[PDB]
């Protein structure tokens, strides 16, 4: 079967075959549209089915369906599953899986770029020191002084679900939050929980608006143990407007890198529960959700107050009007000091691009219209006007639930 | 089977029950979500006919009551006998308030209870249909006091005499291709504006002409009627702080009135219902005056403003954007035209969405369009989750006229 998407700006219209290799289910029904719902231990069983589906694709992509290597692989995989109940990966399997988990990854507007990704492989970690030297590496390699490199490090697989691997922030590089006696938060409001974590593990807390919050990272199941990044090895850049002089007395700075280090790489059946992952930043991300979310730093008023705006209604879009200085502020920053940054105008345009080649060269895009279009200025960007058909694939990165809700403490 | 929505700025969890209720079917599968996909007999008929009897004899404290029982019983001996049946003035004010309760695409649903009905079931030709629609433009627009209201025509038949307005609103700007290749006016009506011309309109060929109405009675072939001028409302669009701003020439109308759809109210379809509101200010703004296929302003605009229009990292397009939304809406209020931003519309409609849950046990909402084109995550819509289903009484698209008619 076949079906059409149409964009609305220009009324070409594209036609996706690729859903037919969908698995995973939506959350939606014929009854329910659960677009914009956020969130909507293996037997043998079900895992070689899982492996042989994503080995078919594997020896595809190199253009060895069928071959003897082909036959010899899924027949030693077999094997393995039988014997010891799972499975490794090779390196070229590895590395082919992470592409693809970002590849059909559909609420990533930066897809273009999904073939250059450096794959550090982690599967021979055994320990939270060694996890934290994997990350270090990870993080100086990726940073390269400014010039981003995409880069994923993987570390072992789920076993029993008694021993895994995983990092307990969310991301590599966030700021502490804390919660004041009188209500008010400092540092950002959404790392209040893991910040509090943390100080219980140990840490000593600087209870600044910007402090760089050190890593948990629990290896083979144990109970996490805490590391302080190298103060070096994190790039940050210090917020300031081109044209306001008043804009840098604010304080703000940012870090460059943005690494999500919560989710889970499915790969052929496998589960990577540690999977950190880092790109470089789309401006909106931080001039929009960071900066200006009530629940995050929530600095609309003090910047509108600055610019002398008409604050009384809301009609004189004084909120909309500071935004954009915000905005502006932030790839300006990021520019002059040299640190990868792409504003949501060239990252949604070059986001088109993509998914139109994907479309030609592989039958499909799935892609989530609701994550896809930026949080402001939305319908200036060429894919508020693009229908999106969204469907899972695999190998796929998955959402899972934070480790301090889960974990058994040993003590 | 009990759904939760959760809003992720402010913590709160509503329980949706009222999907259960869902009839119509979305477009998704377990498998595929169309969330972004803008179009995803008597036997039948007393099936529909029952189900909203039910729910109006409910809405009034009369559920199973003989008064209830009795309408069932007549209007079922009524589709037997007749193939058909005819609503009550009171069901037919109360489907065309439902129908706008759950149109899932519209934000501005706080409201949904203050709608004036205008019975049109008596019209039978085009000038009929033409007294009707001025008296709804005149009433509506009330010297810029803005007042909900709906015409509803009679309903289809044997679908060969339908009556449409092959309007899409009932006030648009002409659209005409150029020997330049460009376009003037509005791009989005160009097709329309050559149907008008061909079935004999003189076009002034400016950039703001108001369309004439082009009427549909009783699935003859149309007709053409001007809109008296004076009942059509525009408003000059000024800047509050750009003096050369006025000098772009823009205007817009203050009547936004959807004519293109259909009502199904109780299995029966009315296939021409003009209805309209007041404006959220992105729609002229961010939508009608931005929009690259639209009047694409935002290249002149900027260059009055000589921002640095080399890079798009400027956001010399975001910049220019705000401040055409300001002038939009401040000309608006200036000239005492009733309009609403998005911010206060947004926390409307969240507001609007409690007291649904509360009191229906839920509120089917498009997350895609309900979220304004602008500013998206400052809005409170943006951090509400929303479950997106089709209940009836309803409005549904329709295929433009002109691709169904013989002529
Ligand atoms: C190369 C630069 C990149 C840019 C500009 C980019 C852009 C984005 C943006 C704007 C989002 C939505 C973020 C949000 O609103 O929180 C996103 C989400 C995502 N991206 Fe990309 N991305 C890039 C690299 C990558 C890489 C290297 C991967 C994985 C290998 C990846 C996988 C994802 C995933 C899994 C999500 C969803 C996260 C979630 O559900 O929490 N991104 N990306
Ligand atoms: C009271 C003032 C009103 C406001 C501020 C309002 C707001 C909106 C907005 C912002 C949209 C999205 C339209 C677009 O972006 O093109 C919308 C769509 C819609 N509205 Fe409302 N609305 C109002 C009154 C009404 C009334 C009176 C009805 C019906 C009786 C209604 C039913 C709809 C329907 C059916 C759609 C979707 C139209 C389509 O799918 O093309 N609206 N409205
Ligand atoms: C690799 C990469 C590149 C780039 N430009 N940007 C990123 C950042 C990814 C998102 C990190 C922040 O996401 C947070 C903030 N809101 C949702 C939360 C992540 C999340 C939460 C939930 C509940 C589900 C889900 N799928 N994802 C990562
Ligand atoms: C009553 C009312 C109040 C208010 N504030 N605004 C409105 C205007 C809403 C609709 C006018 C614009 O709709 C056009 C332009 N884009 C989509 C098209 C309507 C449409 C098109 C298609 C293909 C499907 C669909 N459901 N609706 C109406
Ligand atoms: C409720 C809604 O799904 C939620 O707020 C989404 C909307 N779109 C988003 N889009 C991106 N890129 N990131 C997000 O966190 C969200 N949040
Ligand atoms: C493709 C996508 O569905 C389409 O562009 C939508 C997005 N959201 C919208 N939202 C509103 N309110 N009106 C629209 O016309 C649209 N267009
Ligand atoms: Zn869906």
């Amino acid at each position: 079967r076949f079906l059409k998407v149409k964009n609305w700006e220009t009324d070409v219209v594209l036609t996706d075959t690729l859903h037919l290799k969908s698995t995973l289910e939506t959350g939606c029904t014929e009854h329910i549209c659960m677009g914009s719902i956020m969130l909507p231990v293996r037997t043998k069983d079900q895992l070689f089915p899982l492996a042989k589906e994503f080995l078919d694709q594997y020896y595809s992509s190199i253009k060895r369906f069928g071959s003897k290597a082909h036959m010899d692989r899924l027949e030693e995989v077999n094997k393995e599953i039988e014997s010891t109940s799972t499975y490794q990966l090779k390196d070229t399997e590895l590395i082919y899986g992470a592409k693809h988990a970002w590849r059909n990854a559909s609420r990533c507007v930066g897809r273009i770029q999904w073939s250059k990704l450096q794959v550090f492989d982690a599967r021979d970690c055994t320990t939270a020191h060694g996890m934290f030297n994997y990350i270090c590496n990870h993080v100086k390699y990726a940073t390269n002084k400014g010039n981003l490199r995409s880069a994923i490090t993987i570390f072992p697989q789920r076993t029993d679900g008694k021993h895994d691997f995983r990092v307990w922030n969310s991301q590599l590089i966030r700021y502490a939050g804390y919660k004041q006696p009188d209500g008010s938060t400092l540092g950002d409001p959404a790392n209040v929980q893991f910040t509090e974590i943390c100080i219980q593990q140990g840490w000593k807390a600087p209870r600044g608006r910007f402090d760089v919050l050190p890593l948990l990272l629990q290896a083979n199941g144990n109970d996490p143990e805490l590391f302080q990044i190298p103060p070096e090895l994190v790039l940050e850049v210090p917020i300031r407007h081109p044209k306001f002089d008043w804009f840098k007395d604010l304080g703000l700075k940012w870090y460059g890198l943005p690494a999500v280090s919560n989710m889970l790489l499915e790969i052929g059946g496998l589960e990577f529960s540690a999977c950190p992952f880092s790109g470089w930043y789309m401006g909106t991300e931080i001039g929009v959700r960071d900066y200006c979310d009530n629940s995050r730093y929530n600095i609309l008023e003090e910047v509108a107050k600055k610019m002398d705006l008409d604050m009384r209604k809301t009609s004189s879009l004084w909120k909309d009007q500071a935004l954009v200085e915000i905005n502006i502020a932030v790839l300006y920053s990021f520019q002059s000091d040299k640190v990868t940054i792409v504003d949501h105008h060239s990252a949604t345009e070059s986001f088109i691009k993509h998914m139109e080649n994907e479309y030609r060269c592989r039958g499909g895009c799935p892609a989530d219209w609701v994550w896809i279009v930026p949080p402001m200025s939305g319908s200036i960007t060429p894919v508020f006007h693009q229908e999106m058909l969204n469907y899972r694939l695999t190998p796929s990165f998955e959402y899972q639930p934070d480790p301090w809700n889960t974990h058994v403490w040993k003590g």
